[PDB]
Parts: C-alpha cells; structure tokens; sequence
C-alpha cells in the first residue's frame, strides 16, 4: 500500500536516488538482475525484488502493493557489442514495466530519462525542455536510445494516461562513482596525469547527489506529463580539465583538439565507406550535429520544485576525493 | 473503389512519382507517418492516412477502397545510426503493407527496389534483371535490406499470388534534391570546388522524372511478377564529375583514388578487429564485391515498357539549377 | 524411432560430423537450406530433408522418427554485414529446434557450442568448463552469439527436461574448409607468402575430424547437462605460422605486434567516437578483455569419454593439401 520501488538501484544514480528517498522515510523495495551486484545496497534496508523487464511476468510479483515507482536506467552509457539489441531491449524494458505499473494501479511514476533525448540550439543559447528535437537529428545509439524510450513513455502519459512525471539528469559527477562512468574514468585518467590528448566540447555537469535529490522533488512537486531538466553547470571539456588539474595538484592535459579537425576524418570516413561500399558510421552531416554543445538550462526545475544543484566544483571535488581513498588513482 | 495509394511520397522519388500520376488523373492517398514534413507535399490534393509498416493494425484503413497501390521507399540511401533496425523495418514493413494489400483485395501493385537487389557482373557488362545474385555476394547493410525486402516481395507472388510488378531503379539525380540525397550531396561539393578527391567507382544515373515515369508505364504495361530496371547512362565517377565541373564552371577534382589502392587499408582492417576479438566492417572479400562496377541495362524496360530515359547531363544539369534558385549553392 | 539427424551438415564441421557418423553405420539425415551449395553432402548415404531453423514448420517433418539430434552451426564465424541480427537469427533458431526436438520425441541432442562460450583465464592456465563467464566479460558479436545460444540450451535443460549434452569445440582447422573460415583464410595467406605482420594471440587448434569424432564419442558416453571441450593443442598464434610456413615451404611471416602496442590505438579510438558522439566499437576496456589467450584444457572430454585429438601439425596438414589440390594456392 506504501511501497516505493526503485529499479536500477545498484548504478551510479540509481543507488544515489535510493539513499534520498530512504532518507525520507519512503518503505524501499530495489529491483535487481538474476546477475547484478549489491555492493553500494545492503547499505538500504530494503526488500529486494529479483526481476528482468524484458519478461513481464516476473515485474507484477515486483509491483504487487507499490504505490511509487521511480524507474532509472541499470547503467548509464555501459559500452556493449551489440548496441542495437541493447536498445531494443531498453525501449521495450521501459514499455513492460510502465505497462506493468499502470496494470498494478501504481500511483505515481518517476522516469529517469536524461538531457540525451532532448533538442540542441546551434547558437550556443542552453537549450531547455522546449527545443525541438527530430529523430533525424540525433547521432549515436546511446542517444537514439534514450530519446526512442522517452518517446515510448510520452506515448503512453498521452494514450493510456500513465501516471508518469519525467526528469531528465545532464552529466552526473560525484563520489561512489564505482565502476566510474565514462565521465568518471575521464576525471580519473587526467587526476592521474594519463590523459595527454582530448577533443574539444561543451556539457553540462550535475552532482550525482543534486540528480538524486531533484528526483525527490519530482514526486514531491512535478506535475504529471511535464519532463524536468536536472542539471547543474554548463562546462567546455577544456575548463573541466583545468578544474581536475588544479584540484589534484597536477599539470592540465598538454594537448586540445577542436572539433572542427575532425572535418578531414569525416571526409575520409565518407569516402573509405563509399570505396568500400558500406555505410559511413560517421560523415559531415554527423560532424555537424556533434559539434552542437550540450548546454542546457534547469530553470524549469529551479521555479518549479525548487531545485538548488551545487556548482561543478563541488561535484568534481567529491569524486576525486572520493577516488583517492578508494585506491583508484593506482 | 479506385483511390490509387501511394507511400514514401514525402521523398525524393516518392514525391515524383506522386506528381507523375497526378498529371495522369489518378485519386491520390498518401500513407504518411505522424511528424513527416508537409512542405513536399502540399502541391498534390491528396487524402493523408497516417500509417506505421512495422505495425499490421493501422494499414487496413489506409487501405480501404484502394484499387492501386505504389510502395515507394520512404527514404533513398539515408545514413542512420542503427541500420540494422531499418533493415528489420524495412524488411517487415514491406511484407505487412504486402499482406494488408493482399486482404484488402488490391487490385496492382507496384514495388519500388532498386538495382541494388540485383546481381552485377565482372566483365562491365552491364547487368539486367537476370543477373544471377545470392545474399552471400551482397556486402552493405543498405544493399541487404534491399534484396531481402525484394525476396519476400517476390515470395508472395509466387506463394500468395500478390499482384505485384517490381520496378529497379538506379541511381537518381534531379531537381528537387531537398535533403540533399548523397549523390546530389556529391553534385554540391563538386560544383562549388570542395571535393578535392574521389574513389573510382561506376555507377548508373537516372533522371529523377524517368523513375517516376518509368513507375507509371509499369502500371500501364509491366506484366505480374516482372521485374524492370529504370537506368538512365552508365558511367564512371570520374566522368560524372568531369561533366559536373563542366557544367558548373569550375576545375575537376584532380585526385582519383583507384579502388585496389584500398587493399591495404583492407588489410589493415581485417588484422585490426583481429587483434581486438571483434568482426571487421571492412575485408579483402568486401572489396572484391565492391570492385565491380554498378553497370545497369534497361533494355526490358525500352522494349517492354516504352521506356524512354534521358542522358546524364539533363539529370544532372536540372540539378544544378534548382540547387541555384534555391540557395544550395551559386 | 531410427533415424540420427544432423543439421549444419553442409558447414565445416557438420561435414566431419556426417562422415565420422557413417563411420558409425548411424542411419542418417540431413537438415538442409533450400539456397546452401549442397557440395559436402554429395555422395554421403544419407536422407536429404530441406529446412530451415528460422520456422518450426518445416522442422516438425525432419524430425519425426528421429531418435538422435546432433546440432551443428551451419556458418562457423561467417563474415555477415548483419551481425547482430545474425545473432538473433542464430538465438531463436536453436531455441526453435530445441523445441522441435521435445515434441518430435528425441532421446538424445548433442548440442554443438563453441569454447567462445566459456569464460578465460588471465594468467594463461588452459580455461575448462568450469571457468566462470559472465555476459559482460564478452567481447565480440560472435562470442555474444555463442554465449546466449549456449545460455538457451542451459536452460531448456534445466527446467524443460531437454535431453542435451554440450559440445564446445576450440577452432577446427582441416580439409573441406570451403568458405574458407576465417582460420583457414589464416593458413591460405600464410601459405602464400601474403602475411607480413600478425598480432600474437594464443589459439587452440583442433584437427576438424577430432571434432568429429568427439561428437560420436559424446553421444557414446556423455552425460544430459554436461559441456566437453573438444580441443587440440594450445599454441601461440606465431608458432602456428611458423608450422604452416616450413609445411608450405615458405618463409614465415616476421612482424609480431605484441598486444600491448593496441592501447594507444585503443586510446585513439575511444577519442575519435567520444568527438564524434557515437559508440567506440572498442576501448581499453575491449583490449583487457581480448588480450587473454584463448586456451583450453580438454582433460574432461579425455578422462570421461576417451577423446584423443592429435597434434596441430596433422591439421595443417590436411588442410594446406585440400587448399592445394582444389586450387586455391599461388
Ligand atoms: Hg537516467
Ligand atoms: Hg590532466
Ligand atoms: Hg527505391
Ligand atoms: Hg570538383
Ligand atoms: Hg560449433
Ligand atoms: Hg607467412
């Protein structure tokens, strides 16, 4: 009757999202894989239920007496050999468990989504919740993976009046990054003085523990059918590394690659597929959008739940902090 | 009663053979997805049935009275980041709109492939509909999803006795060119002098207008279970863009690129997904399948069809044009 | 109920299959695709029934009044331009037959896997079927491919009683490699004099009739549920050209990239995707994994069901005549 399921709780903020929520009171029980790892859970006293969203039939056992469902993401960016499989099975996961819940007369949905399936400006302006995005703009599988499975779940808040409130974190940085991510490695590599050489770009960095809260907020203050933006600082990749550099004490990464350098690869990419007779992974019309920068903007969030994020120094400072103890700086 | 149905009609080729069978008199439906661009489309008075191929439930009132069915491919050679699952689509799409033809008593139907379904030869001869073709010669997932879709086309006339006759266009240059298709892609860098060099190949270009001509003479006098290639010149890269400078009053590209100079990047290919345990996009083996020359008669059609194409040079001439009144170029 | 059935009888190893099988005075049957050059299946006594796994329909009919089911891949690492929709393919159609197998009666399948389907060791000790694998330890597509088939068969075992014993050979290297397999491609190059450079690996080659054999020895003695690595002889990639060139008469190719000298180009990699914002198809992460010799022990397959492979030598032997006589040797 008073049961809030978390699923991926075992990831960066997934588990992150669980700690918010505990310390809030919510009953916790924590959807996890046959496989699956409880290393950053039996912290939560928690019920756990064993379950897989490609099969609908292990999720109602899961759902039975829920009342809240926060749905985030197993991992975030995981690298696999087959990634059109993988989002196949993402777009469908997410269908079985929003049908699953909208069946088990779940209350209230929050859905992790993130700023990759939203729209980009081209003037350099942050884009919002607002910007227009076509499926014919977006570039890679990870993207068109996380913007098919919003779609699904709009579909759904539209036709079958699923109760679902969507956020959409930017990049997450902060302790406990475990694994790390790939954003995580990269601060790891340059703290750690291996990173001679990097591309050029803009994003948008948030405290791990900033997306974790704004999630709370959501269910707390988001209306149903809206998506709120979780960032928190708008950030080129140049002055992230300055940041780590000056943080860990050592000298910022010697060499910068502007991305329009990467006109020349594009071209040959075309003409190597073109000689080949294949499909190019990467051309100019895919250059041109890749350049766009990610920056986004949280007023919606600010207004509207009052969400506060703290700057990205806080989030960087953390997560170096946090890999020094842990031994991953050797 | 007699609506003719005519998908894919937002494209490049879709859209001519639109405007080719409204000059002909015939009642235009147009099966069109939810967020396809209207702008294509507005000069045509069409009823406009939104439809989606992956899915047999919404094809039936798509259907409803319609005594002629064109299924034209939605886009040409569009560059996607999973083409495995356009394959799947496509290849699914087409037996369903097939099928749902087949229920709702369609009277003809004509069928949209291209020559990239069918067989080549080794001695420049230029192939035909008889050319022999086995799924293991054919190396890109854009030519697979081509024949595969092609095959079951042809499984259900002989199994379903579906009323199809196929129509194998080439490769179409013309105005109109709004996306630009790759090959009016490759007019563009070449008429403004930024395609500094180019891979031989040879291939088959066909008036834009021919195709869709070519469509409506298949309905006139193309016999079931016939397939007819729509060709226009054969002709060598090099060439092409000869003629191309030519017309826009700048140099050639000086810089050709033989195809056998790409065994050693082939090579290089094959030892490098060797030593990382992955498949290579690229072989020696894609290779030799991508050295024959993409040499196209079409011969069946003149003579069985009436089938009157134009050479190159007005293909890609009236190119030009309207990409000068239209701001792609000067 | 007489009759042994043998799918994948026209591949590399369902050849040796047949043939060791008649050797055995099994009455047989062949499972056969309508396409598939039936080359190997040419004066073999045996039933010809043609199907194809991807349908339970045409299965049902090949399987009645069968007795013993030998499963054998048809294709053994073929090169495909669909791979991950090859896996697929290749999933459901051993789950199909499997299924096929429970209703049609069969007493006793012997499932060929593939030691791609087994986990590795880091520090070079031969791996067994005991070494434990997870799905994020694998590397290509292939060895995702083999892992989840294997993972099906598993479980049709466990909780449907599926009479199966699991065969796992290393990689056959023999006569009649018609394709060739990407193995065997190795031995042509190499006994040419077309190789200059190869990346050091280790490798268990496995004399392809030894496979074969196994296969009889496996259904004699084996038990339901059980895996057996079918193998030969570990050996460095290197030694094993060195073999094939003093068999060749030839001089042995004589650049050896050590693994390590991937990383920057693993590095290199991992930038190129991130400026490119699409999926590195291999990182650093990649490499750790693919650096690990490929090593088998087959002490199991000896001591339970008396499997004598013979040395490597004798297979490269058989091989290189076979390419000799059929002219495909410089
Ligand atoms: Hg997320
Ligand atoms: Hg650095
Ligand atoms: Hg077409
Ligand atoms: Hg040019
Ligand atoms: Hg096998
Ligand atoms: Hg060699």
């Amino acid at each position: 009757n008073d049961v809030t399921l978390v699923t991926g709780a075992t990831g960066f903020v997934g588990s992150a999202v669980a700690r918010v929520l505990e310390e809030r009171g919510h009953r916790l029980r924590l959807l996890v894989r046959p496989t699956s790892d409880r290393s950053n859970i039996a912290e939560l006293n928690a019920e756990l239920a064993v379950g897989d969203l490609s099969d609908p039939d292990t999720l109602a056992p899961a759902l039975k007496g829920v009342k809240i469902l926060f749905h985030v993401a197993a991992d975030y960016r995981l690298w696999v050999p087959d990634p059109e499989t993988m989002m196949k099975a993402n777009v469908e996961g997410t269908r079985n468990l929003m049908l699953a819940a909208l069946e088990a007369g779940v209350e209230k949905i929050i859905y992790c989504s993130s700023v990759a399936a939203l729209g980009l400006r081209s003037d350099g302006v942050p884009a919002d919740e607002t910007t227009p995005v076509s499926e014919s703009q977006v570039i890679g599988i990870y993207k068109l993976s996380k913007y098919r499975a919003e779609q699904e779940v709009l579909r759904l808040i539209r036709e079958k009046n699923l109760p679902a409130i969507i956020v959409n974190p930017s990049t997450p940085v902060g302790p406990r990054d475990i694994k790390p991510t790939p954003t995580g490695q990269m601060i790891l590599d340059c703290a750690s003085g291996n990173m001679p050489a990097y591309v050029e770009t803009g994003l948008n960095i948030v405290h791990v523990d900033d997306v974790a809260e704004g999630h709370a907020l959501a269910l707390e203050r988001g209306k149903i059918g809206e998506k709120y933006i979780l960032g928190g600082e708008n950030i080129m990749l140049g002055d992230l590394f300055r940041m780590v550099s000056q943080i860990a004490g050592v000298k910022p990464p010697a060499v910068k690659l502007k991305q329009s350098w990467l006109y020349p690869v594009a071209l040959v990419s075309e003409w190597l597929a073109r000689g080949f007779g294949i499909e190019p992974r990467v051309t100019r019309e895919t250059l041109a959008m890749s350049k766009k920068l990610m920056f986004f903007s949280s007023d919606k969030a600010k207004k509207e739940l009052g969400y506060a994020p703290r700057p990205a120094r806080d989030a960087v400072t953390d997560a170096i902090a946090w890999f020094r103890q842990h031994g991953r700086m050797k």
